[PDB]
This record gives C-alpha cells, sequence and structure tokens, in this order.
C-alpha cells in the first residue's frame, strides 16, 4: 500500500438528537477540515445528520468523539458510525 493508503480509511455517521437549525453541516465540514479529513455532510429532512469522513484515523477518531458535542446549543443523542469502503474526496463539503 502507499502510505496514504495504509494511514487512511473512511467512516459513515449518522447523528440523532436536536441537530437542526444549529449550523450543524457548517460545523462538521470546519471541524473535518481542521482535522484534515475529507467527505460530506447533510442534514436530514426531519432526520440525522449524515456525514462520510476520511483520512488518517486518529482525526476521524477525534471526529467521532466531538460528534457526541456538536456545535454550540446542539444537542445529541445518538452517534452511530462504521467504517466503510474506501471513497476518495480531495475536499470536505456541505450538501
Ligand atoms: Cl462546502
Amino acid at each position: 500500500m502507499t502510505q496514504k493508503e495504509k494511514n487512511e480509511t473512511c467512516i459513515h455517521v449518522t447523528v440523532s438528537g436536536k441537530v437542526q437549525g444549529v449550523f450543524f453541516r457548517e460545523s462538521v465540514r470546519k471541524k473535518a477540515e481542521e482535522l484534515q479529513l475529507t467527505g460530506w455532510v447533510k442534514n436530514l429532512s426531519h432526520g440525522d445528520v449524515e456525514l462520510v469522513a476520511c483520512g488518517e484515523r486518529d482525526s476521524i477518531m477525534i471526529l467521532t468523539e466531538w460528534l457526541w458535542e456538536g456545535p454550540p446549543q446542539a444537542a445529541v443523542s445518538n452517534v452511530n458510525w462504521e467504517e466503510i469502503v474506501v471513497e476518495d474526496y480531495s475536499d470536505f463539503r456541505v450538501r
């Protein structure tokens, strides 16, 4: 494997709770960028926040812990993640 291939993976996450009207999408993108992760995030209508995050595993695991807190005024009730088949992204975007 290349070093990037060896040292990186991807996860898929859903985040439940009070996650609307608190700029959750933007906060995930900003946090991900600070952790040098790529992927995407959206707010499912009437539902959970959903994201894919790819990059180094330490960063991934810092993100998954942070998702229990979220941005100010967020009230997260659950974070459900799994590692997935790797997908290629050049940046982290809101969707
Ligand atoms: Cl974006």
